[PDB]
């Protein structure tokens, strides 16, 4: 069971960060979205366009998947995204990320009915 | 089991114009630090000072806790803190917070051996 001391640190301590930082985004979001549990996910992209716009990519340009499947689609336009990459100093359970604001085309794998994004393949 | 569609949304979607804005700090932090599971915690303070300074409060000014417990202590000096409070529009599971950076004295309950902060009581 989590100690009261540890609970206080979790709920109330942020000694290592500035709340006015723009570059702490990946650190917080990777944590929030449960990609720092068990291991640090090394690479992850967050997309800031509307869910409708991202879903629409499944009806856009068919392209090669990095994994050779035939269900990938590239956005017709660039999208506002954030690239999160694990830093060289990052070591689980202290997962540290470089945040990069980018505007690139996204490539997603689509699946299901309706066909919706199920995997983020690449930004190009 | 989490659907592939939902997994993509969790991992890759953060729709909005200013995702890295300091105004979003509480939204991100409250999520990361596990205070938005089950319900939105309505009020929470993060402290940006060294843990040494926060621990030192346990040897500072004795004050009664808001709840009538008698193990609270007020910081002798102000501390840089971030006040997180639910907005009028916040509704679980979509928790939304107003982020306010302030400098205030903190009041914490101290417990255990060694006696360390175990609860955040108030800021004044
Ligand atoms: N720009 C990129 C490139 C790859 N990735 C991917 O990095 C991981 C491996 O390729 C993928 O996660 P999962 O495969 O764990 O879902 C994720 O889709 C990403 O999120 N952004
Ligand atoms: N300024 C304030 C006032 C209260 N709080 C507190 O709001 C809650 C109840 O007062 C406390 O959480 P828990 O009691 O759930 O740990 C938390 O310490 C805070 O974090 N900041």
């Amino acid at each position: 069971k989590e100690s009261a001391a540890a609970k206080f640190e979790r709920q109330h301590m942020d000694s290592g960060n500035s709340p006015s930082s723009s570059s702490n985004y990946c650190n917080l979001m990777m944590c929030c979205r449960k990609m720092t549990q068990g291991k640090c996910k090394p690479v992850n992209t967050f997309v800031h366009e509307s869910l409708a716009d991202v879903k629409a990519v499944c009806s856009q340009k068919k392209v090669t998947c990095k994994n050779g499947q035939t269900n990938c689609y590239q956005s017709k336009s660039t999208m506002r995204i954030t690239d999160c990459r694990e830093t060289g100093s990052s070591k689980y359970p202290n997962c540290a990320y470089k945040t990069t604001q980018v505007e690139k085309h996204i490539i997603v794998a689509c699946g299901g009915k309706p066909s919706v994004p199920v995997h983020f393949d690449a930004s190009v």
